[PDB]
C-alpha cells in the first residue's frame, strides 16, 4: 500500500508498505529516506517533521550532491579551468555547498508496479548554483519491493561540461534508538584500502592506505566495537569512522557489505568504487530523535559514491561530468532476518 | 475556511474562502495564484493541475524573477561589475531565465488571522544561480482578506550586492472563458507615458513617450477594443500591448489602475513606479484552459515592478539590491461590485 500526507512546510510524506508489512518513508523535502520499519522498530535514523531536518540536521537520509563529500578549497579544474563552488566548512566545499539540494523541494511521482513501487523525485540545478556549471536535470528514484530490497537509481544530463557524484546519506541504527550506540553491530565490508584524512579539516592526506590486518579491516565480520576502541591514529583523529573505503570488486552484484545485529541484516549492492563510513562522532551533541538523545556512535552510513579527494588523488577516479553525457548510478539496501 | 490538497507533481493546492464567499487559490509551484472566483466565474486564468502548468505556460498567475522582463544581451552592472545572466530568449535574459523561480516549489506556511489569511512562500536562490550573485533569501506572502483585498508582499535579502526586480505574472479575464477576448473590458490607467520598444525582440528602443490622447490613453476610463483596434506602430508591432507604463503618482495609497466588465471590477494598488501590460498577444496559439482554448488577446496582466529598461534607459530606476538591505514589495488588486456603470456591447 501507498499512503501520501502532508510532513510539514509543504513537503510530502510517501509511506509504502510491502507484502510482508515492511514499510519505508520518504520526503520530497531533498529527494530523502525518513523511516524505515519492521515490526514497529525503526532500523534508521529520521525526524518527525520537515521542520526538524531543516532546524535539527538537514543531512540525515537525504540526496547529497550535486558532489557528496569534501572538495579542498572548494575548488575543481573543469575542461583545464578553475572553478571555486560554494564553501560552506571553512574554505571547504562540504556536500555542494550551503543550501543544496538537500534543503530543495523536489517534484515527484508515484509509479505502484504492484511487487515494486517507484517514487521518482526530480530537480533541477541551474546553470551557476553554488559555483556548479549546468543546468544540470537529476532525478533519484527511490524504490521498494516485496524483497525488503530498497534501491536508489540516479540519472543525471548536463548542459556544459561539470562534475557530478551525488550519494544518499541515510543512517542506520538497527536499535531502533539513537541514544544505543551500534558498537553492538557487527559490519563486514569487501575492503582491503581506505583513504586517511590529513586532520581535523578532515580534507584527504593524500596517500591510499592498505588495511589488511588492522583494527579497520573487516573483510571478515567483526564488531563495531573493535573498531571504536582501536588506538589507530586515523580512528583516534575522527573519534570513530569517518572514512571512504575502497572496495575490493566492483560491480552491483557483489554484496560489498553487510551490518547484523542479532536476527536482522543489511546488505548493501553499488555500483560505486567507494562507500564513506560516518559513525556519527557527534560527541556530546544528543540531537534529538524521536525524543531520544542521540549518542556519540549512535549511527553508521554507507555513502556509495565516488571516494571524494579525487581532486588530490587522481587514483580515486573522476567525477566530471561532460556536456550532454548521462550520469547514472545505483545503490541498494536489503533488509533480511534469520529464519531461526 | 482554509484547504489543502495536492495539486500535482508534489504540489499543493491551498484554498481559501473569506466570508463573503470569494474563493481564491495559490500553489506552491511559483507561489502562484491558481484560481479566483466569484459566484462560481473565474476572474483570473488557470490551469486544474501543476503538471498543465509545466506543459502548457509556465507564467500564468507565477512569481517570475528574480528581475522581471527582458534585460537586453543578460548584461547587468552590479557594483561597478559586469555580469552575464542565463541567456533564454535568444541573447535576452527574460523573467529571471531557464527553469526559473516560477518554476520551483517553495516551501510555505499559513497563517490564520481571522479576516485575514496569509501564506508566506519561501525559497532561497543560491549565489550564482543562472547568473545572479546571491545567495538570495526570498519570501512571497500572498494574503486574502474579508473586504476582497489580494495582496502580495515580497521581501529578500541578499548575501551580495545583486539584482531584483520580481513582479507576479497573473492574467485577468472577467469574462471568464480564455475564449473570449478582453476587449469588451474597460481599463483606466493613471500613466501618461510608456516605454517603447525598438523591435520584435522587445527589448526597450531608448526613449520614453507621451502618450496623451493616443489609442495608449487610458486615464480616462475606454474600452480596450480601443487600443487592439489601434494602427499606431507600437501597437502593430507586439499585435496589441506589452509594455511598461510609467505611473503619473507612486504611491500605494493610490488607485492606479481599474479593469471593468459589466459589474464587476479590479482596481491596482502598488507601491511600485510602474505596470507592465501585456494583452495576451498569442494569435492563434489556443492554449487549453479548462477546455476553452484561448484566443488572442485573451487575457491582460498589470505585472507592478521597476520597468524593464533601465539598464538602457537609468530614468526608469535602480534595480540594484546591497549586500543585506531588505528589498520590499507590496501589490494589490482588490475586487468590487457595482463600483461604476460599465454596460457595453460589442
Ligand atoms: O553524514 C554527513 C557528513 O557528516 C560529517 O560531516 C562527516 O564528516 C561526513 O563524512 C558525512 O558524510
Ligand atoms: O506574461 C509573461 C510575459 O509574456 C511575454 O513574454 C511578454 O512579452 C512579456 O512582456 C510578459 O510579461
Ligand atoms: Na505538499
Amino acid at each position: 500500500s501507498i499512503k501520501i500526507r502532508d510532513f510539514g512546510l509543504g513537503s510530502d510524506l510517501i509511506s509504502l508498505t510491502n507484502k510482508a508489512g515492511v514499510t519505508i518513508s520518504f520526503t520530497n523535502l531533498g529527494a530523502r529516506i525518513v523511516d524505515w520499519q519492521k515490526d514497529g522498530k525503526h532500523l534508521i535514523l529520521g525526524f518527525d517533521s520537515a521542520k526538524e531536518y531543516l532546524e535539527k540536521d538537514a543531512y540525515p537520509g537525504a540526496t547529497v550532491g550535486p558532489t557528496a563529500g569534501r572538495i579542498k578549497d572548494g575548488l575543481v579544474k573543469i575542461s583545464g579551468k578553475d572553478y571555486i563552488l560554494n564553501q560552506n566548512e571553512g574554505p571547504q566545499t562540504l556536500h555542494g555547498g550551503e543550501e543544496s539540494i538537500h534543503t530543495k523541494l523536489w517534484t515527484y511521482e508515484v509509479t505502484d508496479l504492484g511487487a515494486e513501487v517507484q517514487v521518482k523525485f526530480s530537480l533541477v540545478s541551474n546553470d551557476g548554483t553554488n559555483g556548479y556549471p549546468g543546468k544540470i536535470e537529476m532525478s533519484v528514484t527511490h524504490s521498494f519491493d516485496d524483497d525488503n530490497k530498497w534501491k536508489i537509481h540516479y540519472e543525471a544530463i548536463s548542459d556544459k561540461d561539470t562534475v557530478f557524484n551525488p550519494t544518499g546519506n541515510v543512517y542506520f541504527n538497527l536499535n531502533g534508538d539513537a541514544s544505543e550506540s551500534v558498537e553492538n553491530h557487527g559490519l563486514r565490508l569487501a575492503a582491503s584500502r581506505f583513504v586517511p584524512l590529513k586532520d581535523q579539516t578532515e580534507i584527504v592526506r593524500g596517500d591510499i592506505v592498505d588495511i589488511k590486518n588492522t583494527d579497520l579491516d573487516f573483510r571478515q565480520e567483526k564488531q563495531l566495537s573493535n573498531a571504536f576502541n582501536s588506538n589507530m591514529e586515523q580512528v583516534q583523529l575522527v573519534k570513530g569512522i569517518d572514512h571512504p573505503f575502497l572496495l575490493d570488486q566492483l560491480g552491483l552484484d557483489k554484496e560489498q557489505a553487510r551490518l547484523t545485529l542479532d536476527d536482522t541484516s543489511i546488505s548493501v549492492f553499488t555500483d560505486q568504487p567507494s562507500i564513506v563510513i560516518f559513525t556519527a562522532n557527534f560527541g556530546d551533541l544528543g540531537t534529538l530523535y524521536h525524543e531520544k538523545k542521540q549518542v556519540h556512535h549512535g549511527g553508521i552510513t554507507f555513502e556509495c559514491q565516488v571516494s571524494p579527494g579525487s581532486e588530490q588523488i587522481p587514483e580515486l577516479g573522476d567525477i566530471s561530468l561532460k556536456a550532454g553525457e548521462k550520469y547514472q548510478a545505483t545503490t541498494i539496501y536489503s533488509l533480511h532476518t534469520k529464519l531461526e
